[PDB]
């Protein structure tokens, strides 16, 4: 109507495919497009992805694609979208910087439009416009965003936390502020740490417990982080030289992480303090610092390969000290634990967990929420950016700082929020959904197709195969049972039995035979080992 | 030798299996002999087992099956154990009582000799006797134990903590002194949790924070916990009936606790606690409490259903609260997380986590740990039932005790301590393994099963099937593609289309060569199929090709 | 301890005037405490078997919670005896009690 509409395509009810909308009339502002990683249940699966179909039938209304960060849940489908649709992208250097490279391994980088802003920079459209504030969060280059629309402001955090002694540049608490006063008619607020009542601790602290490490250690530092952190990398750099130890860097991410970050700024390193693998066994223990990827316990990565029996270049020497400055993204734990037990068993010592203060979350907790909240004056307000409970509890909080629980929406993927100032509601939804990823295959892949993979996977399949030249009805070879995932010399013979009393009879064709042997087999194996493989015959006629 | 032998066939380097022996010469005990839950990667497995070759090899020597307590990691096994040799088996009167059920469900009853034991009971071999000593932890009437033989004395600590204000029996403290004062050889200690240097929190406790929740609330009780944990479930029920609510039980394995725990008298309630399922949409909210399992998010279970969709007889109404008397086991924590957003989503209020004191370990921290090791002493050390870290640092603190660092035995499966008062050493292995149960088959499954499962699942499958020959070797039939779980059939059928055909024309070529054999074309059909299906999919299919001769 | 605070804390305002640097409080590991906490306590109560309990070494307060301890640990309220200077118990198997006070006070010492 008069009002003004805002909706997620994904990043609800979830962690991962950020991707949110403000729309105005005929004009529609989207903020970020990530990617999801698969949870384990989606067999094949690379990646998951939003369905774009409300955004490809109003293309035209796009007026922009604006980046707050440059991490993968909220760059990483952009590849994908721009597939489907051609609009124009704004994003921070390091957002764009990291895009650009990732648009080329698409080859959709030469017909795309990459916009390069800032803290001031305005882009105004007819009846809407697009403001930015710098916020704190795991990685470098972080903004918050404000769209201007008639009927009142929207403001999107991004990813943040407060920090008020950062690595970078600090978040502009005098232009929230602002923000705030100006007036505004929503805010979508990150919930991811909602149910932490802790203040995040600050990358400062993280820094001096590296420093920490570097003093105290004998030996090699093998140093496993996120590639994505570069304020993180540039305090172990620091710390590296500032103790006169070279750094060996393991790991693409790892390695494209360091170059982004030299170009551009975040990290500033001396002469040979960068050092080549083959370099590495050459020089004294306590010289040497590897830093590289593998935090998780992801079984092809770095670190894994070092303590999971060998990897190329390095092996783990009693006395080598290596450090999770991470934590266990859930579902990793398993991952992790097997990574330290190897690296102990290897005769390596661990510094891992939260009594050594190695890591902070890039997400702020209840402190840090409200903090926002009483910065901007939302009159509503949509917790965005986690599951379920997280939203609920971020709600919690923003009802506990006065504003009433009828003003505050806690949505799903899909739903939309009628906005105007003196009334709000969801007003119906938009076609949703997820779409996923194997392969070059673009949601080429259907349920139907992971049923089988699931199916397969928990009980095997048997083959039957048969010749049968089908004139004088007779079976010219076979029947031949060959299996896979489930363990049949008696089953062959049953089938073979059963078969010929089938052919002498004759009546028959093609479907009855594939369900005289599956009908008959089946039961028989079920009977003999309880299980249930996918019995599924082929005909060759001959 | 002159000394006695100390070895695990499954509980090192990992939890769960926990099998454990001492033998010394022609006589042999067992110490339980657990069963394990399989890693997600294990696809299609129920249990995992202990390779017992060693055991049938020697099944005469075996002098008896000794059980601390009745966890499924301690007697779950058990049936297994006894298909293939029948042993006499001792336990306390809770772990037999829970056996004995499980014999039933797999007929071995009638033929297996039950011993129940006591605090006080001494079993006597040749050369060889073994006695007992109570100890606390996540489940009732659990012992340790002492194998005593000529060498010197075995002592093994079952699974452990301290309590000093326990809901059951105290652990025997003064025998436990008494027993490192007569002298100890080797001890085999818990080592599960060695990496928390906290004290563990008493039962009384979480009892006192069952109370608490139980006041506070104005509506329903949803209680999730561990069936296993009786004494738990008597804190639950005391707090239920002392605040004038029912209890409703949901679950097999929570109706079968409670029964037994009644029975044997751990559990004790007046009348009419106990509901019916029915009978509880009737009375009002803040007098039903609903007692079941599925704390650690597993779909099938009771609390799983209730949330995620319907369950029969129990929705959510606003206003429920539930109550996860549990911590997620590593792994569980993204089921339990779906849970609770879907709880929370079906306008439920939660109380998990740690903050809230509705938990504590069955298994002691440092402090604990090092107890054990000042009230033994142990000439030697080798930490049990744990993975490598925990293990290792359980002998970080054995050695921070006074042990030396050269008696202390960090060991695999199957690896064997040679123990004797004046020197011991790990002196050489036995035949150790991990055997896989699916369905009604033990060892049905090996690795390389795993390893199709495992390729299937992710990349799906292509069968490629030929009829050749008349001994004129021409191609009478095919080939003929049919895929599953690789792409859509009903929509590929383009993809795999030009594929039949690929692999036709290349066929031919190869049947017009008889510079060829039988396993030359299979390999030839898959070396040029494989590629081609890369190239257009990226995918990666298990491609099987099936030759028939006609 | 108890009363000291304020002195301490103006040695180390001295001492950070003059431009030391002060490392003092509980989360740097530096000190631990003589006497045992609750666990502790509870420890000695169940490896010694007392029929009867006397709790001593101090306040008031100090005595009363230390008999919550013992009770918890299933030694019978009225057999515990949280006592003062002077009150005398009267010890045997089958019977115990405050049995009467003896002389006693504080002598101060001046000089
Ligand atoms: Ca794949
Ligand atoms: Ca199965
Ligand atoms: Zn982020
Ligand atoms: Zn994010
Ligand atoms: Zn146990
Ligand atoms: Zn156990």
């Amino acid at each position: 109507n008069d009002q003004t509409a805002v909706f997620a395509l994904g990043g609800l009810g979830e962690i991962g495919k950020n991707t949110y909308a403000v729309q105005f009339q005929d004009e529609i502002v989207l903020i970020d497009a990530g990617i999801k990683f698969p949870e384990d249940e989606l067999l094949g699966i690379d990646y998951v992805i939003p369905d774009y179909t409300y955004l490809v039938k109003n293309e035209d209304k796009i007026k922009g694609l604006f980046i707050t960060h440059g991490h993968e849940d909220h760059i990483g489908g952009i590849p994908y979208l721009l597939r489907q649709v051609n609009i124009p992208v704004y994003g921070g250097k390091l957002a764009i910087g990291l895009l650009r490279n990732k648009l080329e391994e698409h080859g959709l980088l030469r017909q795309t439009k990459l916009n390069i802003i800032g803290e001031d920079d305005i882009v105004k459209f007819r009846k809407t416009a697009v403001s930015f504030f710098r916020t704190t969060h795991s990685i470098p280059d972080s903004y918050g965003i404000v769209v201007k629309t008639p009927p009142g402001n929207i403001v999107h955090t991004g990813d943040f936390k407060f920090d008020f002694t950062p690595v970078g540049e600090p978040a502009n608490l005098t232009k929230m502020a602002e923000i705030g006063k100006e007036g505004v008619l929503c805010l979508l607020s990150d919930s991811t740490n909602s149910e932490n009542p802790e203040f995040t601790m600050s990358e400062r602290r993280v820094g001096e417990s590296i420093h920490d490490i570097f003093r105290k250690v004998d030996g090699r530092i093998i140093f496993a982080t996120f590639a994505s952190n570069i304020h993180r990398l540039q305090q172990v750099i620091e710390a590296a030289v500032q103790n006169g130890r070279k750094v060996a860097v393991f790991g693409r991410s790892m390695e494209s992480a360091i170059e982004i970050g030299q170009t551009l700024g975040y990290i500033n390193c001396p002469k040979n303090t960068f050092i080549e693998h083959n370099e590495i066994n050459r020089m004294p223990a306590n010289k040497v610092t590897i830093l590289c990827t593998g935090s998780q316990g992801e079984p092809m990565a770095a670190l894994s390969r070092i303590a999971n029996g060998t990897h190329r270049q390095i092996s783990i020497n009693p006395g080598d000290t290596v450090v999770f400055s991470s934590s266990p993204i859930p579902g990793n734990t398993i991952s992790v634990s097997r990574t330290i037990n190897q690296l102990y068993r290897a005769g390596a010592e661990v510094i891992h967990g939260p009594l050594n203060d190695i890591h902070t979350s890039g997400h702020g907790g209840q402190e840090e929420q409200k903090l926002m909240l009483r910065l901007i004056k939302p009159k509503f307000f949509m917790p965005i950016h986690g599951e379920y409970r997280m939203q609920k509890m971020h709600v919690k909080l923003a009802t506990d700082c006065g504003i009433p629980e009828e003003n505050c929406f806690i949505m799903d993927n899909g739903e939309v929020l009628a906005l105007k100032g003196d009334e709000a509601s969801v007003a119906g939804k938009i076609p949703s959904g997820s779409v996923y990823i194997d392969g070059s295959g673009i949601g080429d892949i259907g349920n139907i197709v992971l049923r089988d993979r699931r199916i397969l996977s928990e009980e095997g399949l048997v083959i039957v195969v048969v010749s049968i030249d089908m004139d004088d009805f007779k079976i010219s070879a076979g029947p031949d049972l060959i299996s896979r995932g489930f363990v049949i010399n008696d089953a062959q013979e049953l089938i073979s039995n059963h078969l010929q009393k089938v052919m002498e009879r004759k009546t028959t064709q093609w479907s009855e035979i594939k369900n005289e042997i599956t009908d008959t087999l089946a039961p028989f194996l079920y009977e003999k080992t309880k299980r249930r493989p996918m019995i599924l015959p082929i005909i060759m006629e001959v």
